């Protein structure tokens, strides 16, 4: 179809499958294995990208061009690495991936939405769609084309450090919230074949259903450990949302570090090829986790030869190396040259990678759009995050006795009020993990509104607002306060750092609630990624709200505290009485919750 130097794969009017086959038929083994290789930006250079024909780059948590970088700085970084890849013989663009899991959360000034546990509490899949929509725009603001989300783990034990990354312990809720996928990617057309990848174009991103499969079912909630459950229970609890993800055209699937009955996911051919690919008919690309193939062995990295063979034969297509690319490429090349990995396996992997790249429009728009930079932290998106935060809140108590006046909603007009606690004025704590840094961080880490800021923004001008982080009992008694709002809870964490067998919040937390509530009628705002030991907090408090990890828009919290909207959130997880009960789900036998799944009190707007 026309000039003498025509190349079919470069013709945007041709069918994706024809473009994929055309390009594939031209590629050398080095060019094929290059597509299968994803490296960290920290090891990337123009020569490295060109000389090893690299297929993909990522930023891990905290991997940023610099602290405070603008959207434009991100675009220019991404474009520099793209220019190198486009300069190879075949000019195959790279795809850049990142953990944009509650907004474009590594980026300064990005809107930070509630983490998944709170979204589960909203029971609003359209809200979650809109969050996917907004997140795609903020990811494209930075020139990035690929988000490692959604996490569709079904967390069955809250001692897991990733429980906040699960929408719920109930798979039906997780299933409903796969609407994040068409938000991030665009809706699939009416004719669509389940399992095909889809991304609408340059204003959308490729998505990633993760981590396949049973990541939320591990023993004692130990992150990346073994999930012991029969096939029936794997398929009834952990798998279903993957089929909803196929039906919505999820582009990619990331494999879990976890094992299923002692078999590493990253080596599990029956599940990755037999089930995901051959039974679900998945046609996008399967990606490893970060040194996931290394960790097939114990110790990790003790037979990288075997890791490469096991993973690739199992059916993984792209490998998140992410640093030792030369070793990865060399070992895989050697296995193919030795006949240990057939060319049919390499060609399948490359076909899937190229199918996602052509489908999403990456060969037509390999570079960033500078007009999209201004999408970052946009007010419309902050309004959406505020709505989500407010909708996520679960009211657990609202009066000590059944005869007390309901504390919430609080009046905006009062002579003097107290805001107190470690989490009342700490933006980093209210965002939790995967925010700026991998593990999150403390204090004013990005643009947002703390709970204290939000109070000051909500109250009548005649209300005096006093902040004290950890006031003693006498301070409160002597202060002439109408009421207090006290915010306490967990510190930020991510992955194995968040694994916690006691689930008791750090001090001073309880002690400040006790001091404050001892003095004046109090509304306690509990910031956590999960249920935590709550009976002592409840005993002290007039009202108590489970606000989860509500993100940058702290006005969502005060929207409900002051009655602009009613409380509507409901527990998306069981609240336990004691950690000795765990695991405890919601049709066991020892099922004896403090608050059952679905519990939540309501108020009416004032
Ligand atoms: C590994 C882990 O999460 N351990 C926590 C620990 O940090 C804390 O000091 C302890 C108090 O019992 O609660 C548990
Ligand atoms: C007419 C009207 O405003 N009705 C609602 C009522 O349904 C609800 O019981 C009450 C207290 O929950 O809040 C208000
Ligand atoms: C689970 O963690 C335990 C305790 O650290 C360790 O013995 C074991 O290797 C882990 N198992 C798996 C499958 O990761």
């Amino acid at each position: 179809h026309h000039a003498a130097d025509y190349v079919l794969y470069k013709d945007a009017t041709k069918p994706v499958e024809d473009r994929v086959a055309d390009l594939l038929g031209r590629m050398t083994l080095a060019e094929k294995i290059g597509q299968m290789t994803q490296i960290e930006r920290l090891v990337a250079t123009p020569d490295v990208l060109r000389d090893n024909f690299i297929g993909s780059l990522l930023s891990g948590g905290g991997s940023v061009p610099r602290k405070g970088a603008t959207a434009k700085e991100w675009q220019d970084m991404v474009d520099g690495f793209q220019k190198a890849c486009m300069s190879t013989r075949l000019g195959i663009p790279m795809i850049y991936g990142i953990d944009a899991v509650h907004g474009q959360n590594n980026v300064y000034g990005a809107t930070i939405f509630p983490h998944n546990v709170g979204l589960g509490a909203t029971r609003d899949p359209y809200l979650v769609k809109r969050i996917g929509e907004a997140t795609a725009l903020e990811v494209r603001a930075t020139g990035i084309q690929y988000a490692f989300a959604p996490c569709i783990a079904v967390c069955r034990d809250p001692r897991w450090g990733r429980c906040y990354e699960s929408y719920s312990e109930d798979r039906r809720i997780v299933q409903s919230m796969t609407e994040l996928i068409p938000g991030l990617q665009g809706d699939v057309p009416k004719d669509f074949t389940s399992g095909m990848p889809f991304v609408a174009g340059k204003n959308k991103v490729a998505a990633c259903a993760k981590h396949f499969v049973g990541d939320g079912g591990t023993v004692d909630g130990i992150n990346a450990n073994n999930t012991i459950i029969n096939r029936e229970g794997l398929m009834n609890i952990h798998m279903p949302a993957y089929k909803n993800a196929m039906d919505k055209g999820v582009s990619t699937v990331m494999i879990s570090y976890s094992s299923w009955n002692g078999v590493k996911m990253h080596a599990n051919q029956d599940l990755v090829t037999g089930y995901l690919k051959d039974t679900l008919k998945f046609k996008g690309f399967v990606i490893s986790d970060w040194e996931g193939i290394d960790r097939i062995t114990t110790p990790a990295g003790s037979d990288y030869s075997y890791s490469v063979k096991a993973s690739i034969l199992a059916g993984l297509d792209m490998i998140m190396v992410p640093n030792k690319y030369q070793q990865f490429i060399s070992i895989l090349t050697g296995h193919v040259n030795g006949g240990v990995i057939p060319m049919s396996r390499i060609d399948d992997a490359v076909t899937r990678i190229l199918r996602v790249k052509f489908t999403m429009g990456l060969f037509e728009n390999p570079y960033a759009d500078p007009a999209m930079a201004e999408q970052l932290g946009k007010q419309e998106h902050r309004d959406l995050a505020r709505e989500a935060a407010r909708k996520s809140l679960v009211l657990l108590k609202n009066g000590k006795t059944s005869t007390d006046a309901p504390l919430l909603p609080l009046p905006k007009k009062a002579p003097k009020i107290l805001v107190a606690g470690s989490h009342a004025d700490n933006l980093g704590y209210q965002c939790g993990g995967w925010t700026i840094e991998w593990q999150g961080d403390t204090g004013r880490t990005t643009v947002g509104t703390t709970i204290l800021e939000a109070v000051k923004a909500a109250v009548d001008p005649s209300t005096v607002v006093v902040f004290a982080e950890n006031p003693d009992a006498e301070f409160v008694k002597s202060g002439g306060f109408s009421y207090a709002i006290v915010a306490v809870g967990e510190h930020p964490y991510t992955e194995t750092k968040g694994d916690n067998l006691n689930l008791t919040i750090p001090e001073p937390g309880l002690s400040t609630v006790q001091a404050v509530c001892g003095g004046v009628r109090c509304a306690t705002v509990l910031i956590s990624g999960r249920p935590v030991v709550v009976q002592p907090l409840l005993a002290a408090s007039d009202a108590l709200v489970a606000a989860w990890l509500p993100g940058s828009e702290g006005q969502g919290v005060t929207d409900a505290l002051f009655g602009d909207f009613g409380f509507t959130g409901r527990l998306p997880r069981t609240w336990f009485k004691s950690v000795d009960q765990l695991p405890m789900n919601v049709g066991d036998a020892h099922y004896d919750p403090l608050f059952r799944l679905g519990y939540g009190l309501t108020t009416n707007a004032t």
